[PDB]
């Protein structure tokens, strides 16, 4: 049920979300890769009084800074394919 939990957060309502964009998605809008987790935990998100959500940026700052000088695992949900995968990014 880790998959379901990440999607619950992603779909909870209107908001800001984080996405993964490759070099060609900007030219070719045919893949829609949402970030659903970092390091196998859901993206932490704040839901306001009006039902709009945005990331818990302080918590995300801490997650990224824990990975300074090494690789962060980014959990992706591809909207069209309906599949999960993991990408890896070097954090300076
Ligand atoms: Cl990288």
């Amino acid at each position: 049920d880790d998959d379901d939990k990440m999607l619950e957060v992603l779909f909870q309502g209107p908001g800001l979300r984080i996405v993964w964009v490759d070099e060609m998605q900007f030219q070719l809008q045919s893949f829609f890769d949402y970030i659903v987790g970092f390091n196998d935990d859901p993206v932490p998100v704040v839901s306001n009084q009006h039902g709009f959500s945005y990331p818990d940026y302080r918590r995300i700052t801490s997650i990224f800074n824990e990975h300074c000088g090494r690789t962060l695992k980014v959990n992706i949900w591809s909207a069209k394919g309906g599949t999960f995968r993991d990408e890896y990014i070097s954090i300076i």
